[PDB]
């Protein structure tokens, strides 16, 4: 009765959001042809499945969250009769609207997935509240409890996920709100909870952040997301090493020179520069998801593949890693370019004057243990430069006999960004004409085994969706993870370091490149 | 006409990829190696005149196997602009020039392809003939020597001489002392080196007497004892993989490698000539000359250089180490009719006779016993009239049994040279397919060498030692001591078959061989993927 403005205002904005993702020859004909196109996972089923999603019109919610499901809605992988809610302050006029303006212009590639589009929306409700006060969530928790009874699978109760995409500070009291008003009916159900970054900034906030969620939910419900890490680079690291004896056991010091983790993105800060000046590129992508990934690579064998096991090595392995210290570490801070298309950090308006921040910088990480004790690891990252590349690169010692300058290192390298790689650099024989021994040329080996990808983040959801917490950092991991790097944070506000200027576009200062290059790295050349 | 008669060009080039190389998984590799090919956008042998005398020159080696040999390296541009070849053999020849266009130019490959490059090279040719011991009709072949030494332009002195010995082993030592009294090189300058074919000997005594009674005459710096089935494309994959790349160098034990085993496949049988390996048997054929050369160098310690007599020193240095194989570790067979029926049985020939305890097929077991190797089995195997034409390298290393259990097996190192040449490592990987588990796991195949050139038929394992010879490259040669040290691993098991101790077990020609065969590499540390 209310809406059919709203039903066909969807329609046509959906079919607007096409002809500007495929720009048109005949725009006429495109908005017509595809006007009609329009048209075990036994135990999804088992139980109702609830998203709520906090902070609904937030910037986070509508642009990363929400998107992100509509992808697993297409690829299939949430349950047929799942109910989503989204959660904000403000109240909305008609929900269907805001589907539509709000949550459905931020839905990417709708020209494969448009006819599945109207239908997501179908799924989400709306519900207007406070994040602290009792009785919403008690009206909250009614709204759910009605649609999990309206379920139509055999077994009661129902499974609940949510999802606070909110800034940190609303953390603790959201949480005690679910635990007085929405925790899932003992009828039968699990509740996870998915927290956002920043976990705090040093040892002692991000300790007590995790001390005022403690008695609200345990490690086996609370789910700290690191979405620039993905399922697809995870097991790289772990099956490719662990299954196989040829990397099992070359992977130690007796055979590794050089570990060299590098974070690189194109883009500086563009207008939310006020808000990068107070973390730093440390605390931005370092500490966070360079660390993570570090863990993995050094791990000792887990005796399982259980996802605490793997968890129960990452923090073996980071009690091992001395903290960085100031001598070990450059820092830099993007300024204009010689191009000109890049104003420059400093010429942002939300950055105050002077500020030592950091948009890049790259340390040097001693894992004192017997397997690593010697390897340097090497932490790189950067905003504001050359490329847009996210790599791990592995360089083992070099074999000088019998080949001497005929033979380099070999190399194994795992890329996740912009294209996922693996492969392996070592020579071999070249089929010259009368051939030679002494005559080898360098190749790339590949090791990867090549319809709907899922991409980092929605692969992290739903592995919280099924259970599996291992691409979560872990209380007393981001705690040892935590006492890895505030040392040197610490002396870098003291300004015991200061940043090293480059202009964006830049590899960053050279300063870096000779800081690389004097801890194990060797050249190509 | 637009383009595509380019883009057929190289798929041209892929058909020939995948068919060249087995992969079982083809759908990948034509894929892997689409992307592959987007990534690939000697002065002094003038020094000095050269002559290559071949002996047994309408022999029926020197006409089927070594004259169309050297011509395709003449169109490789690796003989000498001004070489000289002559035929040696006692045969009536009227007409020389005739002789040479239809005897010898019948056999020379792809004649037409090449244009009449052909009648170029027969230009290079002269005939020659003598007797095999005539010490005089050897200074008469040293003054025709001379007489195409001196028509050379070269600034250098003398001339170079290499004895192609196309003969049977009872005449080498009567043409190497010939040489040795009225035809070796020009005081003034110049090498010379013999080539002397397969049959070294067929036990320790027979081949120590042939060896000693070369040795007055040259020394291991002028003998070239060839094996035919080696070629310089499967040893620089031996060699350099390994010792050039720590990956693999660290995993060149017996701590990371659980089984290595080495094979010689053919299709065809005796072809008819039974009676005449039957002297012979197949461990002498193959095994203990090729195979076991091959093995040497998989298992040789790091030598302190790439010159061809510091690998040689490991090859005899690893060779010491290996324990004689004894009856108890082989199985033999012998080919019989198939069941098509286009294959006649072994003892279906005329020229064997008789109740022959021939082996034309055997799989066996070697101890190499050092730090390095000991505890790995080393499986040996060469069968005729089976399966498929195959000579590969198999290796097979340890179950990481932990964490992954049953989605894992055994990594693998395989060379394969041939015609259908082919080297890849196959281990566990993740599958992409997001049902987002770690148990979920799939073995697959990585390559690593790829062909890529094609610009060409290029050198085939023969050419490539005839080629080494000139250049003075000994490494795909066995040595002295090291044919010594081969024959004791053998010798005492050979005569153990001769005496009868062990004989062939029955086997239809097309497949695998023996039964009893497939389960002693069963039982003996190698496991089938499953």
């Amino acid at each position: 009765q209310d809406a059919y403005v709203a039903d066909v205002d969807g329609i046509l904005d959906v079919l607007r959001a096409q002809v500007l993702e495929r720009k048109p020859d005949d725009i006429f004909q495109f908005i017509s042809k595809s006007a009609l196109s329009l048209q075990v996972k036994d135990e999804q089923k088992s139980r109702a499945l609830t998203i709520i999603v906090f902070g609904a019109s937030g910037d986070l919610a509508k642009k990363k969250t929400f998107p992100a499901l509509f992808d697993l809605y297409c690829g299939g992988l949430l349950p047929p009769e799942v109910n989503i809610i989204g959660y904000a302050r403000t109240k909305v006029d008609d929900v269907e609207k805001w589907k539509h303006e709000t949550l459905m212009k931020y839905f990417s590639n709708l020209s494969e997935r448009g006819c599945h589009a109207e239908d997501f929306l179908k799924h989400i409700s709306y519900f207007c509240g406070a994040y602290d006060s009792v009785d919403d969530f008690k009206r909250l928790d009614a709204v759910i409890r009605e649609k999990e009874n309206a379920f139509k699978g055999p077994e009661k109760g129902g499974n609940r996920l949510f999802y606070l995409a909110l800034p940190p500070s609303v953390f603790a009291s959201v949480c005690e709100s679910i635990h007085k008003g929405a925790m899932p009916q003992e009828v039968g159900g699990w509740v996870r909870v998915i927290i956002e970054k920043p976990f705090g900034r040093d040892t002692k906030s991000s300790a007590e952040l995790s001390q005022a969620l403690e008695p609200f939910f345990d490690e086996s419900q609370l789910y700290r997301i690191d979405h620039y890490l993905g399922k697809e680079m995870v097991q790289n690291i772990i099956t490719t090493r662990f299954a196989n004896r040829i990397f099992s056991a070359v992977w130690n010091a007796s055979n590794i020179a050089c570990v060299q983790i590098t974070f690189k993105e194109t883009i500086g800060t563009e207008g939310r520069g006020g808000y990068f000046d107070n973390i730093g590129i440390i605390r931005d992508v370092m500490q966070n998801h360079l660390t993570q990934i570090l863990a993995l690579l050094a791990m000792e064998k887990p005796r399982s593949l259980d996802a605490e096991c793997i968890r129960d090595e990452k923090v073996s392995v980071l009690k091992c890693i001395e903290p960085i210290t100031k001598e070990n570490c450059v820092l830099g801070q993007y300024t204009a370019s010689a191009d000109g298309s890049i104003p420059g950090y400093l010429e942002d308006v939300t950055v105050p004057e002077g500020s030592t921040c950091p948009t890049f910088a790259v340390m040097r990480l001693n894992i004192n243990n017997d397997r690593w004790a010697g390897v340097p690891f090497i932490l790189k990252a950067g905003k504001a430069v050359e490329q847009k590349y996210v790599a791990i690169r592995i360089q083992f010692r070099d074999e000088v006999h019998p080949y001497g300058e005929a033979t380099q290192r070999n190399e194994l390298v795992i890329r996740a960004q912009p294209s996922e790689a693996m492969y392996v650099k070592i020579t071999t024989k070249v089929p010259g004409l009368s051939g030679d021994l002494r005559q080898t040329h360098q190749t790339e080996l590949d090791l990867t085994y090549h319809v709907r990808l899922p991409d980092a983040y929605e692969s992290l959801i739903n592995d919280a969706l099924l259970g599996n917490s291992t691409n979560f950092v872990r209380k007393d991991e981001l705690d040892v993870a935590w006492r890895i790097f505030t040392p040197l944070l610490h002396q870098i506000d003291s300004g015991e370091i200061k940043p090293i200027p480059y202009q964006a576009g830049t590899r960053g200062p050279k300063e870096a490149d000779e800081f690389i290059a004097n801890n194990g790295f060797k050249h190509q050349k």
